[PDB]
C-alpha cells in the first residue's frame, strides 16, 4: 500500500513493482537460495515507448511474473535488458527475456562467468566497459563499471533525467549488518570502487541496491563500513 515492499511482504514467485521517479521504477521479487528467502530489486526506464529492463527477478516464473506486472501496471514492451553481473538474481530468467522478444546484454565478463557457472547467458555483449572508471550509453541510462566490489563484473546504472543511481549489488541497504554473499566478491577492492561511484554520481538523488530499500547516498558509505567490518 505504498511503502517499499519486503521481503515477508512478496510470495517467492510475484513480482511488485515500485515507482521511483518518473519513468523509473524498481522491481521487486523474492527467491529461495540454500533454504533461506531473499529479496532482489531490478530497475526498469521509460525509453519512449518502449522499455528498457535492468536485471532479471532472479528466476524463470519470477521473470515471466515480472513480464505480466509491466503489461499490467506501464503497458509498453520491453525491448532490452541489462544484466549487471553472472549471478541468478541478475541473469536467471533471461531464457524467458529471450524468448518474450526482449534484447539480452552483459557485459564480456559477465558472459564468459555466466557461461562457466552454468547460468543463463544474455545474448549481446557490452564492450567498452572493461576498465575500472568505464562509462558507456545505453538507451536512457549510463552504465558504469566501479571495479571489482560484489562482483569482478559488476555494472552500475545511472538514470541522468531523474538522478537514479541503482547500485546493483555491490551496494548494500542501509539496515545492512555484513556484506551479503560475499561468495564471488574482492572485498579488498571494493571500497575503492565504491569511492569511484561517489566521485562519479555526487549528485545521486536515489540509491537503490541490488537487495532491500532505497536510500539516498548514505547507502555508498555504508557500504564501505559494512565490507571494511567484514574483511575484518
Ligand atoms: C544469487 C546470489 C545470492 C544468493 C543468496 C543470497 C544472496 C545475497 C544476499 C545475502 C544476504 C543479504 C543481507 S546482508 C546485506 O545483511 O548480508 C543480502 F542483501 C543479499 C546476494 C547479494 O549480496 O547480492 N546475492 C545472493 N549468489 C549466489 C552465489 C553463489 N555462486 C558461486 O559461488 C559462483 N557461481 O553468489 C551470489 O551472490
Ligand atoms: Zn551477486
Ligand atoms: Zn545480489
Amino acid at each position: 500500500s505504498g511503502e517499499y515492499p519486503t521481503v515477508n511482504e512478496i510470495p517467492v514467485g510475484e513480482v511488485r513493482l515500485y515507482q521511483i521517479a518518473d519513468g523509473v521504477w524498481s522491481h521487486i521479487a523474492t527467491q529461495s537460495f540454500d533454504g533461506a528467502v531473499y529479496p532482489s530489486n531490478g530497475l526498469i526506464v521509460r525509453d519512449g515507448d518502449e522499455l528498457l529492463l535492468i536485471d532479471t527477478a532472479w528466476g524463470a516464473k519470477n521473470t515471466a511474473a515480472l513480464l505480466a506486472e509491466i503489461e499490467k501496471q506501464i503497458g509498453l514492451p520491453v525491448t532490452r535488458a541489462v544484466s549487471t553481473h553472472f549471478h541468478d538474481d541478475r541473469v536467471g530468467g533471461v531464457d524467458v527475456l529471450r524468448a518474450a522478444g526482449v534484447a539480452t546484454y552483459a557485459s564480456p565478463s559477465t558472459r564468459r562467468l555466466a557461461e562457466a557457472e552454468g547460468n543463463e547467458i544474455p545474448t549481446h555483449s557490452l564492450e567498452g566497459l572493461s576498465s575500472s572508471g568505464d562509462a558507456v550509453r545505453f538507451g536512457p541510462v549510463e552504465l558504469f563499471y566501479p571495479g571489482a566490489a560484489h562482483s569482478t563484473d559488476n555494472l552500475v546504472v545511472y538514470v541522468p533525467s531523474a538522478n537514479v543511481l541503482y547500485g546493483g549489488c555491490a551496494v548494500h541497504e542501509l539496515s545492512s549488518t555484513s556484506a551479503g554473499n560475499v561468495a564471488d566478491a574482492d572485498l579488498a577492492e571494493w571500497p575503492t570502487s565504491v569511492e569511484r561511484i561517489q566521485k562519479h554520481y555526487p549528485e545521486a538523488e536515489v540509491v537503490i541496491p541490488g537487495h532491500g530499500l532505497p536510500g539516498g547516498l548514505d547507502l555508498l558509505q555504508h557500504t564501505a563500513n559494512v565490507v571494511k567490518a567484514h574483511k575484518n
